[PDB]
């Protein structure tokens, strides 16, 4: 039985040299721990769980540490977490100085009789299970304190992770800092089941990536399994979902998808995503259109 | 075109003679208002919005005034809205000591740049909107600190098509009866709580909000009309499917494009009301409906 992951960077083109090694690194340490869990027999909502934990720590990626910052310069947070067996889920919305959004989700779904928390709620829900209140200092960075000045003074005028198990089982998990200069209590597309991804063992998973508030009003990840389930490719179902969601709410975006025979692919509209692969002892990686490299996995 | 306006209450359980009619009422005020709107050119999303602060600010149902109680005693309400012509739509989640939750979601959509906002957001929100701040021990009824009692010891909505072809939808909850703090259901959750789309129709749902996000039960029937079946077939396919896979119960209203309308529920009752061609449809239990006619 043939396990995979494939996960997400956030759409973000155009980048230094230097940073697009860094965020290389980070995409091929996600796969690797994700494809590290699932070859030990672990579950697909585990192997999603440790991809995207290791993109919330690491600074050069949009959720948990490096989460773009709201109107306030305040770091709020977005994620959701789904299983492809029962179709249980866990999901936060504008969670704040904790540092991994994607583990409160998961807590959600396997602690409480609910999959959606929301910001008080999910603050207390978080004190309670003994998760720890970090400054919320230590999840803002420099370089998102610039990009909300640049934004701001302009306007003078997003990660994730699919995988399926050894076990026939299919996860997703999407988590992020939202969009720079939000409004506070902004919620995006991340935390909504359909929308940030969903995950069913009959047809597969999905996880999204760009304009949250397209994503929403087109029910992106909803939408590709649809076209999925209609008998068409990976490929073709990420094109005609994304091609939709530019043509209709004139959104841009990305996604990553990985259906319940084995088939995935990353696709964007964006300018580029950061992705990367694991599947029969091979890693693969891209960033820009039709650029990508294979290198083989012990 | 013929203008439509369906209304829906939460699936209820065997009510009082009483009550019933306290009930039909509310549906009928609910169901007069969006036809009303739609008969004077008023837009779907008007009339999803009229129908649906009608439900909030009726006692007898859970939404706005009447909501039921988080594990703290406290109404937390949960709206969204979405005008199917641009996919536009607004939302809020976890929204307490406002009136009208579904008049806060269409003042995300029409004066943000978002679509969805929540707890102290969307409160920050509603107070720079001018929304005037209710105490709120007025949300709160006794039949719903009893309902809080009893569950500690052991959901409105409409959807319209306009005389320009445009349809909405509209839902407004109170959620679940001893929910967490910050609990957020399936009525802020386009695709879950409604779903509204000019080139297939609108959907309003009602039931166990999780059941109802798991299964993406609005956008779900929609998918069915799509791939030609009925709104009657859609309704009950969808509804099943979230029965069999999630163990699920609810309901949900449906106006296709077309013009074709429907009212279905797994749970025991949910009240529903009507209004097309002049007529007024209504109903609680299963197969109990009656017509009567309006000028
Ligand atoms: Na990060
Ligand atoms: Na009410």
């Amino acid at each position: 039985g043939n396990p995979i992951v494939v996960v997400h960077g956030g759409g973000a083109g155009p980048i230094s040299k230097d940073r697009k090694e860094r965020v290389h690194q980070g995409m091929v340490r996600a796969a690797t721990v994700g494809y590290g869990i699932l070859r030990e027999g672990g579950s697909a909502v585990d192997a999603v769980e440790g991809a995207v934990v290791a993109l919330e720590d690491d600074p050069e990626f949009n959720a948990g540490c490096g989460s773009v910052l709201n109107t306030n310069g305040e770091v709020e947070m977005d994620a959701s977490i789904m299983d492809g067996k029962d179709l249980s889920a866990g999901a936060v919305s504008a969670v704040q100085c904790i540092a991994n959004p994607i583990k409160l989700a998961r807590l959600v779904m396997e602690k409480t009789p609910h999959c959606f928390l929301t910001d008080q709620g999910a603050a207390q829900f978080a004190a309670a299970m003994g998760v720890p209140e970090i400054p919320g200092e230590k999840l803002v960075t420099e370089r998102n304190k610039k990009r909300l000045e640049k934004e701001k003074h302009e306007k003078g005028a997003t990660v994730g992770a699919v995988a399926l198990d050894c076990k026939g089982n299919v996860a997703y998990a999407t988590s992020t800092g939202g969009i720079v200069n939000k409004m506070v209590g902004r919620v995006g597309d991340s935390p909504c089941l359909g929308a940030g991804g969903y995950a069913d063992n009959d047809i597969g998973a999905v996880s999204t990536t760009g304009h949250g508030e397209s994503i929403l009003k087109v029910n992106l990840a909803r939408l590709t399994l649809f076209h999925i389930e209609q008998g068409k490719t990976v490929e073709e179902a990420a094109d005609l979902s994304l091609g939709y969601m530019k043509s209709r709410v004139k959104g841009l975006g990305g996604l990553i998808v990985v259906s319940k025979t084995g088939d995935w692919v990353a696709k964007w509209t964006s300018t580029s995503m950061p992705w990367a692969a694991a599947k029969d002892g091979k890693l693969h990686f891209g960033i820009d259109p039709d650029d990508t490299t294979i290198t083989d996995l012990p």
